[PDB]
């Protein structure tokens, strides 16, 4: 295998929270039900959601961000140890197949009011 | 192939714009004519230029930033879909050959007053 | 080989400096003697240390951040040309072996009050 694409994205946490609050429908357009909850069942916070949004944008960049990708066709899930993972379906899986992507790698960070993500697509 | 180097760079957009304005000659030392324009023909903005500068610094880091690299020997170009790409020539191509680099991967982001880039060299 | 993990981390420089000053013992828990010095022998500054901390956090993320990793078992060292490198020992080396990691790639940046690092584990 080799690298097919890389993406980076930085989101301003305050700006992202304001966007979610402005339009009630927005959270459900960007996130699956599972992404909106913490492992315990509590509602996921704004910085953590902003990092997940950054991850989806970074994923889109790694694929050359064609038209037709659905936010909900990229899912950030979490291993027991706390590690974030990408699962792709539908439109995002189809674009990944066009490019030959077999494996996804992601990391998230949030500090100083910004949420950051890096995504590497390999295949 | 495998990874030969990775680079990251973050630039403060306001500081970068101030530098360009202070010294008229600076833009032409850092950027090719093509990089200074948008696809339509309009002049590229400061945040976008700062991200391109960050990309060139990240590229230099991926190569171990030896003396003798010219800014103008790294070019950020843009696919129809909007995706940024690196093309290397001259001094930067020669250093890349020393290390066996065959492929370049880049992504750019700008938010909250900062421009960010990640570059991976593979070969 | 292929990619085993990626990590990113962003640290607020001011917050990190305040933490070091608050607890004298903290620097020695996070850093080896060698990391606390510049090539010349002078004491390494706060932004540079914050970037090294970010690197160790990014490394931990690339390995899935299990319990039991020691800060001091990840070392940032510097090539003559100025390039940062990772050397892993003990607990961090053992976790890397569990995952099959043969090679480490790191880059650091600090601007606009934030220190950033990206780490890729390959094997
Ligand atoms: C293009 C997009 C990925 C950019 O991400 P963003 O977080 O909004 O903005 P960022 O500052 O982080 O990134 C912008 C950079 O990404 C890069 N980018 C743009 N198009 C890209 C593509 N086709 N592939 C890879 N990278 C792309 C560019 O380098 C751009 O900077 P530049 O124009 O100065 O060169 C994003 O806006 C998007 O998903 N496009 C559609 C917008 C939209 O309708 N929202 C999503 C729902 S469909
Ligand atoms: C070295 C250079 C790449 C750093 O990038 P920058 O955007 O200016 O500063 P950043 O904060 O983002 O990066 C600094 C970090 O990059 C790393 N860096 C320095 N030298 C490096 C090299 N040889 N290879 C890879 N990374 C290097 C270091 O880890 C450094 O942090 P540290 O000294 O605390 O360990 C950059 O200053 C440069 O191009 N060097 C020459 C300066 C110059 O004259 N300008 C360019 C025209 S020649
Ligand atoms: C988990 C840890 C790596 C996070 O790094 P940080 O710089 O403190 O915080 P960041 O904002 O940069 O990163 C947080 C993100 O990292 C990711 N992360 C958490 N656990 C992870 C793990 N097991 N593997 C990979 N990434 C992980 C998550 O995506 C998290 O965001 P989310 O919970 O919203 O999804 C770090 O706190 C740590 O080393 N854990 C132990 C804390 C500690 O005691 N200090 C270190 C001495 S043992
Ligand atoms: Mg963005
Ligand atoms: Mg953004
Ligand atoms: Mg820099
Ligand atoms: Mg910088
Ligand atoms: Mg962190
Ligand atoms: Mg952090
Ligand atoms: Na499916
Ligand atoms: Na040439
Ligand atoms: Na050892």
């Amino acid at each position: 295998m080799s690298i097919i694409g890389v993406g980076i994205d930085v989101a301003e946490v305050e700006r992202f929270g304001a966007a979610l609050e402005r339009t009630p429908a927005l959270a459900g357009r960007l996130f699956l039900e599972s992404e909106l909850l913490l492992p315990g069942g509590e509602r996921r916070g704004v910085a953590s959601l902003a990092a997940r949004f950054a991850a989806k944008e970074a994923l889109a960049k790694a694929l050359g961000a064609p038209a037709g990708l659905l936010w909900t066709d990229a899912e950030v899930w979490v291993e027991a140890g706390g590690r974030p993972r990408l699962r792709v379906t539908g439109t995002v899986a189809a674009r990944a197949a066009e490019l030959g992507v077999a494996s996804w790698h992601v990391s998230l960070s949030h500090a100083a009011g910004i949420a950051s993500a890096v995504v590497i697509a390999e295949g």
